[PDB]
C-alpha cells in the first residue's frame, strides 16, 4: 500500500478561535484519554504501509486520530468545541467500520468512547 497525506492540521482559509471549552479539550480531555492503556492504536494516522492494511484507506475515507486532534487544538484550527468533538466521534466510528465487533481494538475504542463521553458530559460553559 501507500498512505494518503494526513488530515491537516494547518489552513489559513479555515475560520478559527480560542474558546475556553477547546483550551479543556486539550488540557483535560485529550491529554486524559492520551495516558489511558487503550490510547495507543488511536495516538497517530493509521500507517497503512507499516500494518500491510492496504484496504484500511478502501473502507475509511474521513481518517481521524487523537495525534491529528491534538495538533489541531496546540495549533488553533478550530473554531468551537463542537468541531474538535466531531473529530473523536469520526475517530471512534472509523474503528468500527473498519473492525469487527469483538475485536480487541473494538474493546479497545469502546473503552476509550465511554471515558470520552463522560469528560464530555464534564465540560465547562
Ligand atoms: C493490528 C490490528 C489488530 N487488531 S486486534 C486483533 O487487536 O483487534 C485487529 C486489527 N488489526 C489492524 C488494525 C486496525 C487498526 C485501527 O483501526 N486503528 C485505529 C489502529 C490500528 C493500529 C495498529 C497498530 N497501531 C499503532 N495502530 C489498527 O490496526
Amino acid at each position: 500500500s501507500m498512505n494518503p497525506p494526513p488530515p491537516e492540521t494547518s489552513n489559513p482559509n479555515k475560520p478559527k478561535r480560542q474558546t475556553n471549552q477547546l483550551q479543556y479539550l486539550l488540557r483535560v480531555v485529550l491529554k486524559t484519554l492520551w495516558k489511558h492503556q487503550f490510547a495507543w492504536p488511536f495516538q497517530q494516522p493509521v500507517d497503512a504501509v507499516k500494518l500491510n492494511l492496504p484496504d484500511y484507506y478502501k473502507i475509511i475515507k474521513t481518517p481521524m486520530d487523537m495525534g491529528t486532534i491534538k495538533k489541531r487544538l496546540e495549533n488553533n484550527y478550530y473554531w468551537n468545541a463542537q468541531e474538535c468533538i466531531q473529530d473523536f466521534n469520526t475517530m471512534f466510528t472509523n474503528c468500527y467500520i473498519y473492525n469487527k465487533p469483538g475485536d480487541d481494538i473494538v474493546l479497545m475504542a469502546e473503552a476509550l468512547e465511554k471515558l470520552f463521553l463522560q469528560k464530555i458530559n464534564e465540560l465547562p460553559t
